[PDB]
């Protein structure tokens, strides 16, 4: 509970996708530190504020049917950071779709997230 | 090339992995901006400039026997950045091992790598496959 060790990073990151897949918005939002920023998709301004991280997520996961799965292991550093590949199954244009995503996270001392960057574009989005 | 779009970033990144996979250390370096910054592994201090970058890559790759392959699609942005998952197979002490990596690249307006972060560690080395 201090800065996560690489093995522990592999744990918080993978929690984090479970939770997202099970749809627990409230549990997602206790993972973020108070000053934490969300860039999703990377390219677009950091979000920020705990009401605001919680409206972000509630806009993405509210309607309960999203499924998110890792598609390879969590790469983890020794300075409390990591990156992961995954896929998301969602709805676009009324129809089911997927989306391949990569997250990079830094974990502050308190084992909470501080930055989250998500990489994807249309170029990753596939209609099923 | 100017800043790269998203489709252009997917293609630049995938070529980096080939060039790595074939071991053309001058062609790799030349993908980088003249003043580019490598952090590999992210967290060890940034390797700066093509001289230093060349010394780095020669020391990883010059021994031979490294092969590198993507393991899913490149995740691109519209601000010339991306991210890709890949696996590096090598031979250590004559035992083969696999290393799972994600590189994160930021490209300039010539379409040269400005900055490369490589996320991995010792969790990510697996010495039976
Ligand atoms: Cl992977
Ligand atoms: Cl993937
Ligand atoms: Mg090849
Ligand atoms: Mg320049």
């Amino acid at each position: 509970m201090n800065l996560p060790t690489a093995q522990e990073v592999q744990g918080l990151m993978a929690r984090y996708i479970e939770l997202v897949d099970v749809g627990d918005i409230e549990a997602i939002v206790q993972m973020f530190a108070d000053d934490a920023t969300v860039e999703d998709p990377f390219g677009q301004p950091p979000i920020h504020g705990r009401e605001q991280i919680a409206a972000f997520f509630r806009q993405g996961l509210g309607g309960g049917k999203v499924r998110a799965c890792l598609t390879g292991p969590v790469r983890a550093s020794h300075n409390g950071c990591g990156a992961m590949p995954f896929r998301v199954e969602m709805v676009w244009n009324g129809q089911p779709c997927a989306l391949d995503v990569i997250d990079v996270m830094r974990f502050d001392e308190h084992g909470r997230i501080q930055t989250m960057q998500a990489y994807w574009s249309e170029v990753n989005l596939s209609v099923r």
